[PDB]
This record gives C-alpha cells, structure tokens and sequence, in this order.
C-alpha cells in the first residue's frame, strides 16, 4: 500500500460523471469536474482537460483516469509543501502517516486540512491517540464517517490496518 493504492479505495474508480459527497460532477478517481450544476457544464470541462482533451461525453477510460489521478496527488502534495501550517506537519510525520494527510487534502484541499489547527499540533508533537480522538470529533468525521475512520486509524497505528 501507498497513497494511491489507499485513495483509489476511498475515492472508488469511475469512469462516467458522477456527484461527489457534496453534489458535485467529478469522475474517475474523485476528479471534481466543475462546481456547477449543469452535466453540460461538467461535460465540457472534461472534454478540455489537457489529459484528456476530447470528446468524451461524459465517459473516459481507464487510462485518462489514473492520468488525472496522478496529477491530482501530485497537485495534493504541491498544495501540502505550498502551505505554511501544512508543511512542517507534513515534514515530521513517517511514510505511512504522510499518506493519511495527503488523502484529507486530496478529499478537502488545502485550505480546508490547514484549519484543524488542535489535530495538526497533536500530529506534529506526535500526539498520535490524542490526535485521534480529536479528528473523530470534527464534522468532516460525521460527513464521511468510513472513509474518516480509516485515515484515522492510519494516523493513529501508522499501519495500513484500517485498509487490510
């Protein structure tokens, strides 16, 4: 196991539009398409993804797909070297930890993971149950409760566990 292997299960593999947890048109791999409403409005973003940039119709294959997933993680990873509460978090923890933060990024962004401020100092002085107990309380835990409860198994034990 690594990030994308463990991804590719939280996210599940799609290959036709879909809405997301929030009722927004992504596809493949978790790829958000477009916050509008409109599957034309989704349909056309697609078609003009540089990985795939062409006619689609709402269908990819399996290839286009891991091509956006890669790009995503890497986007994810950018997004965690790229932020200043993020960093030095994501510095301290150990392979099989950093893949639990890439995936909150992945899930949320950036800017969502940077404000769990009491979760991110317990992670950073290595505060691992704590951290856990912690997470487990947010709304992001009630929201997708599954998904929630292996990344913070993966926090906690620092073990793919939860995913075996």
């Amino acid at each position: 196991m690594n990030i994308f292997e463990m991804l590719r299960i939280d996210e599940g593999l799609r290959l036709k539009i879909y809405k997301d947890t929030e009722g927004y048109y992504t596809i493949g791999i978790g790829h958000l398409l477009t916050k509008s409403p409109s599957l034309n409005a989704a349909k056309s973003e697609l078609d003009k993804h540089p990985a795939i940039g062409r006619n689609t119709n709402g269908v990819i294959t399996k290839d286009e797909a891991e091509k956006l997933f890669n790009q995503d993680v890497d986007a994810a990873v950018r997004g965690i070297l790229r932020n200043a509460k993020l960093k030095p978090v994501y510095d301290s923890l150990d392979a099989v930890r950093r893949a639990a933060l890439i995936n909150m990024v992945f899930q949320m962004g950036e800017t969502g993971v940077a404000g769990f401020t009491n979760s991110l100092r317990m992670l950073q002085q290595k505060r691992w149950d704590e951290a856990a107990v912690n997470l487990a309380k947010s709304r992001w835990y009630n929201q997708t409760p599954n998904r929630a409860k292996r990344v913070i198994t993966t926090f906690r034990t620092g073990t793919w566990d939860a995913y075996k």
